[PDB]
């Protein structure tokens, strides 16, 4: 039997945080799912939104796996000990302000879950925010330097209510969230980069 | 007679900052109590408030214990040398600004006390703040990555006064403070994550 | 049958982050290209703009090279493990805010592509911004400490399109972007500092 | 012989940054003295000020001492290489913005002098700011984790001018400064933390 | 038989970044010159100014010196790998925001040039900014912890053009910059601290008559 200290030690022995854990020459399947918590500061003039969301990020790194027979099957681990996907919001206009402890969960099979609460500002369509049908702000997230042969990005469609963790005290409300998968090619390169496009359909709440 | 240096060096060689100090496979029992020192930058339209609180945080790591018959029975220790609970306010919308030195006290029996002064912005019900009944702003605080089997969160056992350390110079006054245990399951997982929900009943001082 | 872990391990052994990778006494040929993504704030009175651009930067560090005949020919690498050109915008009035992960792409032949997305404020000519012919804001980017014999700077004057990646949600639009080679030289010293002058010809949308 | 390089070397290898340098079992005598440099922003509605002060801070760490018969008797040392008292402003509402290089001065006897320029925001009484009487903003500075038996806090006895280095360009002027020894105690515990109360008596300057 | 990597490796082992390289009993002669590039927010009610400037900082460190017979006689070196004067603006009300790569130039005789673009806010006399004769904002720069006998600050005696690099797109224009020298003794300590006073005389462009 190993304790949590032994597991963490074994992870720091086999984890190479600067090396993508591809198996075969297959891409690492990264899942990304936003859970919007708040919409803080909207500007229809400048098409800018300030949003708080939980970024559900899962992937597998088999280098972290251990025997969990008579031992715990999960640990919390600082992300600086692990390879993490180099996700970027393509239409972000501020750095991500990470509000939560920078720890990820690692399961004994090597499945990793990182879920930071992030506050960030985006350039996106705010038109119609004060109308009844709302604005639809599209947020694009994928790897910054890993193309499709290295990272696949995919949404996990089991939306635990679009507006489930969303603050009831926002001035805004969510009408709909659709998370569609997408790709882009840049003439720099022959390569394509996978992204999740997250469409946030929201509006200012009416008054009685 | 061990001196403070000896006490510290023992802690350094034993403490594991990235390893939760569970006993057997029981949860680490963490205690959290917010002393409110100030309410600032209130906004009833956006439902947002800055708060300054001392976040009293107690837990035990019995491996750190020493005999304090002919030696000091407490030392100040930088938190970077200790495991510290990965606490987070679930309805924070800014990262905590830690106003005080990041030092904890380790007692010779293995009890640890970290009490940082934190300024932080929250999304919560600010309605009625200028009325007599006041507003009730609920702050949730618990482990981000450790479920109920790994970390338990409990309010401090005693009900000390609400405005005891509260700036007399604030534009607001506290009417009542209420700390209640709580526990949520999330879409990610079947396990539950414990929190203390602090209910801050406060209002603007009457013009007197 | 080398792998990504080998490639990185070898980079760690050969790479000198603080040492300019000049061959002989020939300058490190650095290529710079700004791709404008957004223009966020413009001030017609103060002559200041807040912009978002991808700064596509390429150079060669031959010490990084490896045989990729039976292994990957490219890896993503943190810039802390590489030497990076000490580029600065001469007319910037804020620190560069790097929005993206700080990883460069390294090719097996030693070629490096670093492409940060950067938000930054600049002091430049905003006159004309509210007219059809628009304003012309020039950004000067070159090495801060390495002269012409040490670093050379050149645009990637390809068939590069202006608004290809530019946000349609900006209140401004790009009319044209020309990136021309230049050299500043500062009164004191017989040392010329090469730069790219990026002329951003833009206007506010609407009548 | 024994040049500055040797002195820095010995400091670096003798210093214990995380261990208080208590001579025998008596508190570390810390001296604190704010010299006000500016009052930037003030708000009489919110009872908040933004001030700039040099924090003259002296104490002794005897282990650092060296023989300066044939060598220098004073060196500048980065505080990161030194034990430094864990001072906090109890009524601070912002992190101390240190404006100067983080170097202290070490004397061959072991006396350390650290004097950072700090810009910081405080919650204090601002009422009267635009009268002849003026306002009196009290600032409390003591150790955050070390009680009376570990750290003692005294104002420096120097009878210096109160406006001496204060900016003539500030919108405000200082009528008087009083720096007074005090302690604070909490209902949790019997231990007392010593502090200086600094009483800033200032007002808005007239055009006349 | 020596390249740039060799020069850096040798600097690393000779260089003591936390040791001022005083020679014998002399102070280290630091010379300081501000090349004003921009003047941003100005507030006359509050007497505060936001300024961008290149802080031309030069000094000698013979520990760094090497033989440049068959090697480069100058390298760019990160400032963390060498000793740097602990300069401070006395009347600054914000941390210096360094806009450029933090690299210094080292010549093989051990002469060091370090010249960050700095953006920083100051408390100084802004009254007059919207007048013909303009405002004069004084910026005092000197060592924070080294006294006259350890560091000396003297203004670059070069007869510089004041607005040589000053943005033509600024709202302000520079009338004059003058750099004097001072030696102040405070209340903590018996020794004197050298400073350069930089008087920046400037005003708004495009005023009437
Ligand atoms: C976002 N655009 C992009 N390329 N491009 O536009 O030519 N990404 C791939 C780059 C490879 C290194 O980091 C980014
Ligand atoms: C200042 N307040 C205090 N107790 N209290 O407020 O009840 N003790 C010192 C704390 C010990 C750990 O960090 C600070
Ligand atoms: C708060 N949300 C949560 N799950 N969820 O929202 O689906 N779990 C906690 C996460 C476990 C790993 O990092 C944090
Ligand atoms: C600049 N001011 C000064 N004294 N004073 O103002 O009373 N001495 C230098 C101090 C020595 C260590 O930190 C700074
Ligand atoms: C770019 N500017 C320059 N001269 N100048 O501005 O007067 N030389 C390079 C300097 C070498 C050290 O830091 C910058």
């Amino acid at each position: 039997s190993l304790d949590r200290a032994d597991i963490l030690y074994n992870i720091r022995q086999t984890s190479r945080p600067d090396v993508i854990p591809t198996q075969r020459d297959r891409p690492v399947a990264v899942s990304v799912s936003l859970k919007f918590i708040n919409i803080l500061e909207v500007n229809e003039i400048t098409n800018e939104v300030d949003v708080v969301f939980w970024q559900q990020t899962t992937w597998s790194d088999r280098t972290l796996a251990w025997d969990s027979s008579h031992s715990p099957d999960q640990v919390s681990v600082p992300i600086s000990s692990l390879w993490v996907p180099d996700l970027a919001a393509y239409n972000a206009i501020s750095k991500p302000e990470v509000l939560t402890p920078q720890l990820a969960r690692v399961v004994s099979d090597g499945e990793v879950l990182y879920m930071p609460s992030i506050r960030q500002r985006f350039s996106c369509d705010v038109s119609g925010v004060d109308t009844e049908s709302g604005a639809t702000c599209r947020i694009k997230i994928g790897s910054w330097t890993h193309h499709s042969r290295e990272i696949s990005v995919d949404p996990t469609t089991e939306n635990s209510d679009d507006s489930e963790y969303f603050s009831q005290y926002s001035r805004f409300e969510i009408l709909d969230v659709t998370q569609k998968k997408n790709s882009v090619t840049y003439s720099c390169c022959p390569e394509a980069y996978e992204d999740v496009e997250v469409s946030l359909n929201f509006r200012k709440k009416g008054r009685s």
